[PDB]
């Protein structure tokens, strides 16, 4: 599984679902974890999407700061997709804003993320496959 190919297809995704421009079983089962977390934590999303201030310059103080919250207890599937969600919600506040070349940033930080801080626990966890048996198809 390529790390890059899952950030690319999910940011894709979510920009393309929201009307913005811009193997496949782990897609797909992101996909729809992704679109459920969203439906059971809208009140998360508003704040998060309102309270978020970006620039070019502060964006991935941003990204580092809030992803070092939802990872400070430790590391579970559901903490993974509400990343993708998180990352897909900065990418969406980031083309709104006017400062869409930060998507490509973002999709870089993300997949430096994926492979740098996840990619133990991923692997200790039985690794994209495990994830895929719990709540895919
Ligand atoms: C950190 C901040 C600064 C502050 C707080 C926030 C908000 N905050 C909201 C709560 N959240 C967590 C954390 C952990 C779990 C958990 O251990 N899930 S889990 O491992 O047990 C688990 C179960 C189910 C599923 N999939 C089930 C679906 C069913 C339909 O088919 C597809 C799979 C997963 N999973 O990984 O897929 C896995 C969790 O529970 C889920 C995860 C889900 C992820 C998806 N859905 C899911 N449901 C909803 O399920 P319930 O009905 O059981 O409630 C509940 C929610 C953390 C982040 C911040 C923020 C972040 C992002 C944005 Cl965009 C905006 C703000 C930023």
């Amino acid at each position: 599984y390529d790390n890059r190919e899952i950030v690319m297809k999910y940011i894709h995704y979510k920009l393309s679902q929201k009307g913005y421009e811009w193997s496949e079983v782990v897609h797909l089962t992101l996909r729809q974890a992704g679109d459920d977390f969203s439906r059971r934590y809208r009140r998360d999303f508003a704040e998060m999407s309102s309270q978020l201030h970006l620039t070019p310059f502060t964006a991935r103080g941003r990204f580092a700061t809030v992803v070092e919250e939802l990872f400070r207890d430790g590391v579970n599937w559901g903490r993974i997709v509400a990343f993708f969600e998180f990352g897909g919600v900065m990418c969406v506040e980031s083309v709104n804003r006017e400062m869409s070349p930060l998507v490509d940033n973002i999709a870089l930080w993300m997949t430096e993320y994926l492979n740098r801080h996840l990619h133990t626990w991923i692997q200790d966890n039985g690794g994209w496959d495990a994830f895929v048996e719990l709540y895919g198809p």
